[PDB]
């Protein structure tokens, strides 16, 4: 088979319509069986400080010098775009924050099993839900919970800054050695890189062309267990 | 970076010798900080009734038409392999059984992020110990706990037989269509497959190559979050 990795963060709308678009693509392809997935962290402000919570539109306007009708129809888009995905998209009065301690919690899960339901559990609470997911511990409890996750558990990795910390950075690093520098990103068997939340025709095509094209192994050669034993040479 | 997925069964001394030999290999490669080693499920004999435990020796001599002598012999040989990779291994009353439900609770540590330290213990309960790690679900559990596993949860695991089963057979499948018939079998980078218990060297030379040669990823392209915000195109 073959691996795809995804590098996004939860402050990212275009993270979570790609995540999506993806699915549906890999839903379609002729060899989904056998590919595996894999989620990867990213941070988009890694350095942003956790009590800074914005609102998105404020940002949009204040720290990128945008118009608030521009802003405005940036997001009515994305809500369409969401829509015709199947997922939920709150187009006013989102905030938006620093995702590190989320990133961390989702390696929590990552190594419960329950990276995916998590993953969605955090995009949900970020881009469906009119609570913050942004500097509330309890909050992310509480969705954590609901993802499948121990409680007490959840809460000792919030009160451990270095818990799951080395993991977050060991992703984001491997994503900056692989040249991307915004998500969401794929990489579909260490040998296409997709960027951008791409319709699912690419993706689709990206994942053809992956599979297509990978050669036969090739070997280095001793002893070895196999149908008739193992060996005895030296 | 890159990844190295290394196949093995415990039921498999060369597995057990070639482990040592290329984390030795690892050790002593310039960029270890960027590979990273999942371990990967395979069973010599798949068929094979939890029941029916055999001595080694016996298994050679009779099974394989080879004389006493002679596998005692072999035996020998690995012992001081074994030794020379500082792992301990007994030459004499060796057994021999269905690894199945041990796999299955690689999986459970691979899943607690526990996965080497259980290996390590399988290995150790099977070639440096006269106790058997076969056909004793008592003797899985005390191993699973000393290396940091939970017992209740272990239990359950063992009781019940479609527990990570799934898991299992994905990982043989894969070594099957990666052309693996025998084991350890390492696939460094999903591009150079090494087979056998090989000299650190080789590794060396393995892990150097398929390094050198991994090629910058090919990209296909597209709205996407990035150092200057998110896109919003249509
Ligand atoms: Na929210
Ligand atoms: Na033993």
């Amino acid at each position: 088979h073959m691996r795809v990795e995804i590098w996004s963060d939860i402050a990212c709308p275009w993270c979570y319509v790609g995540k999506a678009r993806f699915e549906k693509a890999l839903a379609a392809f002729p060899h989904r069986d056998g590919v595996e997935v894999v989620h990867r962290s990213f941070e988009l402000d890694p350095g942003r400080a956790k009590d800074d919570v914005q609102p998105v539109l404020t940002m949009l306007t204040a720290k990128y010098g945008m118009s608030q009708e521009q802003a405005q129809a940036g997001e009515d888009n994305l809500g369409a775009q969401a829509a015709a995905e199947g997922l939920a998209y709150r187009t006013r009065d989102r905030d938006h924050g620093s995702t590190f301690d989320l990133h961390r919690l989702l390696h929590l899960a990552k190594e419960r099993g329950r990276h995916e339901a998590l993953l969605d559990a955090f995009y949900r609470g970020n881009f469906a839900d009119e609570r913050s997911v942004f500097n509330d511990d309890e909050r992310l409890v509480e969705l954590a919970v609901g993802a499948g996750l121990d409680a007490e558990e959840v809460r000792a990795v919030l009160a451990d800054p270095a818990a799951y910390a080395d993991e977050v950075r060991a992703d984001e690093r491997e994503a900056a050695q692989l040249g991307a520098t915004g998500v969401p990103f794929f990489v579909l068997d260490r040998a296409y890189g997709v960027s951008g939340a791409q319709p699912a025709e690419v993706f689709t095509q990206a994942l053809t062309q992956a599979w297509g094209e990978r050669t036969p192994l090739k070997l280095i050669d001793a002893e070895a267990c196999g149908p008739d034993g193992c060996a005895v040479p030296g």
